[PDB]
DNA sequence: GATAGCGCTATC
DNA sequence: TGATAGCGCTATC
């Protein structure tokens, strides 16, 4: 994350909807906001949070009275994306775990916060001929809310990895805001090779496999995307090497193969998968941020997380856009 | 709950 | 196209 000393969300309060590892709070409490509520299910996600933020979040948000969440102004949601992510079978609302938006928006109606910001894949957007978001714009708009949204590739802002994800932003019409806007992209400076831990720190995780077919040549040149160097196995998902001068591949939570959920790069001469802090430092989390014992449910969590410095940029400008009141 | 082999789609 | 990527799917222990 990156040190934001104007802070613009200072007196607002906002809840953490599917909490995961909390990235949407490290995001807007740097901002100076405050977390007032958190909802997140899954019990080793809760312990990550509770060891990080000493709140343990309620659970099932499908059971949950909306009357019972607490008045607020923001509300932060990274819903779920097995139901229409490119690398599934793409069920949109007809799948049980793609109504959650609906969910939502019941909580919307009823809260009635100042501001909606949400997050999902890149497809979410193309998904069923753009119906869903339609869906999702339409619902947002009867409940007298403008809606901005746009994909944002992280390698844009400051992180080096390809992670395309769409942000949804939505404001209640009375506060006539007209002036919101999107971070600006930037020069990539940093590449997956800066964030590496040292190979002392990681030897356990190298993977020297016979099949190792390397089909690209090293890159002496550090460049903004993903440079594939050699397959392994078939090459499906998680048995594809990259380079450590590229960015890193975008990490998953359910994936497979045998450099799973965060695929395999060239280290130092040896084939290795990264190591759990580095899959924080990849999402832009910082160092002092405690990942979850289990290693199997740390990765699962990055995973599904979202790349806080983004999401700093725009919880900025959400800022901005509310404290521009002239007479 | 932890592992890994798969097999499909979107995108230009 | 022809090659790449993907907050994934699911069987086995
Ligand atoms: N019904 C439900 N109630 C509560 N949490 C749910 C849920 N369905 C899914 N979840 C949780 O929703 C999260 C979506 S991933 C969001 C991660 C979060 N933005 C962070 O930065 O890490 C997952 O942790 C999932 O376990």
């Amino acid at each position: 994350m990156i040190e934001i000393k104007d802070k613009q969300l200072t007196g607002l309060r906002f809840i953490d909807l599917f909490a995961g590892l909390g990235g949407f709070r490290l995001a807007l409490e740097s901002c100076g906001a405050e977390c007032v509520y958190s909802n997140e299910w899954d019990k080793y996600a809760q312990e990550v949070y509770e060891m990080n933020f000493g709140e343990k979040p309620e659970g099932d948000i499908t059971q949950v009275n909306e009357k019972t969440i607490p008045d607020h102004d923001i509300l932060c949601a990274g819903f779920p994306c097995q139901a229409f992510s490119i690398s599934g079978k793409q069920k949109g609302f007809e799948d049980s775990r793609g109504t959650l938006f609906f969910d939502i928006a019941r909580i919307v109606r009823e809260k009635k916060p100042k501001v909606v910001f949400m997050e999902n894949v890149k497809n979410f957007a193309s998904h069923d001929n753009g119906n869903t978001l339609e869906v999702v714009k339409n619902t947002m708009n009867e409940l007298d809310y403008s809606f901005h949204a746009k994909v944002l590739n992280a390698l844009d802002y400051g992180i080096p990895q390809k992670r395309e994800r769409i942000y949804m932003i939505c404001f209640r019409n009375d506060l006539n805001i007209q002036n919101f806007q999107f971070p600006k992209p930037f020069e990539l400076n940093t590449f997956v090779k800066d964030l590496l831990l040292p190979d002392s720190e990681v030897e356990h995780l190298v993977i020297d496999r016979k099949d190792l077919v390397m089909t690209n040549q090293e890159i002496e040149q550090t460049t903004p995307k993903t440079v594939r160097l050699g397959i392994v196995g078939k090459g499906g998902q998680g048995e594809r090497i990259y380079s450590t001068r590229g960015i890193a591949i975008t990490l998953s939570a359910y994936g497979g193969g045998i450099f799973a959920k965060t695929g395999g790069y060239l280290v130092n001469g040896k084939t290795r998968k990264l190591h759990p802090r580095e899959c924080a430092r990849v999402m832009g989390y910082p160092d002092s941020y405690k990942v979850h014992p289990s290693t199997s449910q740390a990765y699962k969590q990055f995973g599904n997380s979202v790349v806080i410095n983004v999401l700093q940029y725009i919880a900025y400008n959400i800022g901005s856009s509310l404290n521009f009141k002239p007479y």
